[PDB]
């Protein structure tokens, strides 16, 4: 298995690493139908989503999507610095595939 | 996908944005049959609900309804300021579609 | 839907509101067979349970019973003040239907 | 239903209350197959388990076993003092049936 | 049942104890398909994973894998010191079987 977020991210096409090195500025959560998602922003203005679960996801990703949203909320609330995001860049806002944090 | 709670809110009929800019003043949770819901209030006097799951909701909203209640509870306990609420105004009290928090 | 805990409580038979205006004094949780329940007490001497799930509950209450136990635990741990409890008075100890918190 | 951990523990024939009055010293968690369990210790040296699920349990205990492990972790992390443990003392380590905490 | 992580770790082939005695340096979480996993690192240079669920896991391990990831997140966020890890050494990076914390 990969040993770093960059190694993992490189296994996928249409992805890139953002080096965030910052805490989340805003957290947005929606339960509206067909928009069941989370959006985060940083003081850089950069904005990222956890996508609504769809047919682009395999069954094993369903729990992992829910976990990713749990992680972003608690990351927001604790003011924890995010190090990198691995994101798909074929989505607007770019879509999170993985996150890393260091202290 | 939308980039902000206002953009997302505007995709739905019968909604409006409340700019709260404040922590939750009271949190109410019911496990009484047919009233399995959460109600929050603010110092300003406003009251909002997370509706009981019902036939107006689509399957994808089930998990998101539960997440929203989770979010409201930890937001309350941590005295986290809510920025905006996207609510449906055809319900009494108005019904939460989305929330945002800024730091 | 109701706007307050008292409104909600009054929709049900065999209920009453206790005004607690205090943090939980003690929290007890059991995984013992037939006694899978939570008990809370207050310095006033007042004791309440979340009932063991049973045939008196409907399916929409299953998640909500688990949520209520979750809420009592974290409310205890954080020394959060409880405003009111809606309880069923045809159980001993009285059984929690709904809870509100407010400082 | 019981109103205290003592009353509850008295309904079982191989149980014992351990008066702990202390925070958890160590927390151990395993996901190893057939050893999916939690072990806690205290400075007194006293060691306790949440048993692996099996035929010593009835179905109603399954969610409660997961809850109890959730409780021990957050109790450990928050340095929360445990008052009492009701345990089955026919197991090594003694097996947790219920927990109480007071402040 | 085992009374310590050391005893437990000894019941498995291809495992060893790592004495960590430190907080986690970095946390990585992926929801990318076929890489739904968590990676942790320490200042010692060691890297460990919670494996992607797979045919090597038995049904009783599926909730325990999710729990372990939950534990690693909150341990990271709270700067909690890890005592030992029981890991499988037939995986790269080595795969977490059990964790102990004291502190
Ligand atoms: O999500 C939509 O596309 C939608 C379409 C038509 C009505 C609508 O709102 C109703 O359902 C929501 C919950 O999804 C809420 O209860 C509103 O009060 C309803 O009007 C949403
Ligand atoms: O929720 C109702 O409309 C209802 C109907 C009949 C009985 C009832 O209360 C009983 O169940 C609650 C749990 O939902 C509690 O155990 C009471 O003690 C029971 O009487 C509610
Ligand atoms: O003594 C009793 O009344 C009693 C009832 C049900 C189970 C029980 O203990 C056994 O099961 C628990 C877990 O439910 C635990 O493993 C004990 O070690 C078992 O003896 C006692
Ligand atoms: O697994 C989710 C992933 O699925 C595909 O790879 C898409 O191209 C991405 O944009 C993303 O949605
Ligand atoms: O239970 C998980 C465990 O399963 C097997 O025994 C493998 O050999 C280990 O590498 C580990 O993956």
């Amino acid at each position: 298995a990969p040993q770093t977020i960059t190694e993992l991210c490189s296994e996928y096409r249409n992805t890139q690493i953002y080096t965030i090195n910052d805490k989340i500025l805003s957290y947005t959560e929606s339960m509206a139908g067909k928009r069941e998602m989370v959006i985060i922003t940083f003081k850089s203005g950069e904005t990222f989503q956890v996508e609504v679960p769809g047919s682009q996801h395999i069954d094993s990703q369903k729990k992992a999507i829910e976990r990713m949203k749990d992680t972003l909320r608690i990351t927001y609330l604790t003011e924890t610095k995010i190090d990198k995001l691995c994101v798909w860049n074929n989505k607007t806002p770019n879509s999170i595939a993985a996150i890393s944090m260091k202290n």
